[PDB]
């Protein structure tokens, strides 16, 4: 039996299957972030990483799910090993900081090629992923501040913590 | 300041935090599978492989939240690119009961070796993951029967498939 | 058509279907002594042991779902006759409660085998098995304990009967 | 102490211990032929199969009671094993709707010996025996003649046991 | 009159009647720990470690129900005197926790010599025990790091003792 | 930092410290009888003095609280094994009664040197525990009563066994 092409154009399916493949690497940083935190007493700062690597396998699912809807097959690469050694909870956000930047960067990417190409739909069905996107480099960005701001003396990364803490039980619900 | 050692075993530790990356690598398997299915025009297998890929997942996640409690550093390995290639609907569904056999196989292994070390917290913590994966054991089990019971002669495809959707949906 | 193979190994397949078959036993056997007591006017221990031979019933049913889910033959067994004579309200309980024991036994020793043959999904489907076979045992061992203390002496039977009727009735 | 004697006469007791012993034999029956279409990837069919066993001791229950209700000795005979060889689903229909025909004439002989015994007692308490062993004889008459109507080519065998399932279902 | 004997073995009797008197000793040592932070102005680990000891005589009680319905005579024995003098709320939590592992320990040896004299009935029965027991290892392990973490230079202590208060706040509903 | 001094004064300390011991020694009996009675056939008695052990400690936890509210240390000291051996059901309620008398007479001995020394705060605070005692001592004289008028003749050990029983079952 004949089943129909791919809906989507070649630069645009190989884009949005890296992506796919961006976001899996996320998810496993983060679970390696979580880790740390929760091996170095920091059990806020590893909820917190542990629900936002969540997070971050949603977002591959609601592109797969688009790619699967337009007839795209759906590439996975080999998933390289998360770093695992990290000075602190400071270098850490730091880190994923500059991380979320390069995911906001790459999603600007596809956008910027869906309107040089004219694929519009595309270009729609992004824009929830655009703003998720923003939202937690902004997040971040205000985590990295705060950090920053209560320092690490007498017991500024246990404040650091909880603050990371309350930040995650907010969000859940 | 100090912070607490592991409180698993070596051994258990390494065998837990193997698990975490089969899981992680069932899950690519999947929705490898999953591709090929929507691609193939038998969306109702597709929903079903990937809503299956999404619970290995789950898996991993309640996993990787056990190692976190025992202050155990969880150790993520590189994750292989899963396979793309498949003949057709047998085939698939072939693989993933062959799979399914051998993942049901490593958590016995486990479950074993928590009863050689003495390690019953372990043990317990692990009965419902034992539970869910003879669940989706003997899942795979009946929809390759099914798929093999139907074949492929005229409109067989179809009605495999749609009987497969018919599961995913009854099943969220 | 292909059907895939049984699911479990040899040795629990026959432990098993040996075990539902002792079940089919057990229900005949307490159907015969429920009849005892009811055609000698002990109407509560009858109906005590009429529903705990259902609930035999009902244990040979969950096993047999399971053998089913798992592509394993169910084999029964001729039945042979239960035993119909009895001395008295004492000696059945007595009985009762040796044949409940054997049950008991005969569920360690399955559930012994597959740890021994690391079948951790057998081993978990047991579980609800072994706690309430041994809540059946422990009320086995209640009810004769009050039985003995009651005695038989001078309307003691009613009132050994009345109490086995109150917790008959009590467990619906 | 002194308990009375039987309350029914000793044909109609006779009969009646025989069709105890006919329910049990169906029990057993129906489980093997259930577990036959299981492990045949026949699980609409399983099911049904399955449920309907469990039916035919619940008939064995409610004539023991009416049994133990008359003061009558409830005597459970040998029984051979139950047929576990089958040559597939049409032969299984066969044989059970044939095996439904008789238990319908056991029950009509015993009902007749009620009449000309004058115990209408008896034959009141048989009236919903004979209304639901009738809806069962009709209910496998539908079933095999479905089966037939479908017949065996392609995907036959799959499109009757999902009749089969949806009865079985619907039946609760 | 004639009653039952016991219906489990003696190996297992034996075990269990030294884990009920354990569980006893636990409970007093508890409440020795409490009062020694209630007196030291720290309330909050007062608080906690009172309705800690409470939940190991529920234990107790748990296991004596079990011994009761199987026909086991139950043997109590002695209970010792606690432990009353300690240097502070890391020398506290740091015994606790040592405390617990050892209590996780004597639990382990009870399943498994269960498993060996094949007593399913008792190894079904002290699940619900091993799953509790090992939350509180993990909950004192916790407790333990945070203390740690904090340090006690000029307010560390209090703050250590508030966490600690709202813990035990948190798990009485 | 400085904590403050015990807000009691050292004689009152040494008394109320001495009361919780005796309510965890109190605890140790009842548990101690109560393990007696289920093993003699008397689930009863047994359920009765389990629940009545329990009550004992949350006495014993109530004065402790009322010491960590006041600073003052919880003095636990080494606490006895309770006796185990008992003739039968009336020594086991006939050494309770007495118990309770000596428990209550050690009560009214603390509230009186609260009088003795105006300390009106313990006084007050041990209102609720007079009250529950006496209630307790009057329970314990209302059973022992029932049992000699029971007596232990043909199944009189029965009777006050389920007399007991009711009355464990109406106070929670
Ligand atoms: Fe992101
Ligand atoms: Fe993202
Ligand atoms: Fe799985
Ligand atoms: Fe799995
Ligand atoms: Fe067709
Ligand atoms: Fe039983
Ligand atoms: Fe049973
Ligand atoms: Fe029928
Ligand atoms: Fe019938
Ligand atoms: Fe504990
Ligand atoms: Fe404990
Ligand atoms: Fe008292
Ligand atoms: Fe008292
Ligand atoms: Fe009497």
């Amino acid at each position: 039996h004949h089943s129909q092409d791919p809906m989507l154009s070649k630069d645009i399916i190989k884009l949005l299957n890296e992506q796919v493949n961006k976001e899996m690497n996320s998810s496993n940083l983060y679970m390696s972030m979580s880790s740390w935190c929760y091996t170095h007493s920091l059990d806020g700062a590893g909820l917190f990483l542990f629900d936002h690597a969540a997070e971050e396998y949603e977002h591959a699912k609601k592109l797969i799910i688009f790619l699967n809807e337009n007839n795209v097959p759906v590439q996975l690469t080999s998933i390289s090993a998360p770093e695992h050694k990290f000075e602190g909870l400071t270098q850490i956000f730091q880190k994923a900081y500059e991380h979320e930047q390069h995911i906001s960067e790459s999603i600007n990417n596809i956008v910027d090629h869906a309107i040089k190409s004219k694929d519009h739909a595309t270009f729609n069905f992004l824009q929830w992923y655009v703003a998720e996107q923003h939202e937690e480099e902004v997040l971040f960005k205000d985590i990295l501040d705060k950090i920053e701001l209560i320092g690490n003396e007498n017991h500024g990364l246990y404040l650091a913590d909880q603050y990371v803490k309350g930040i995650a039980k907010s969000r859940k619900s």
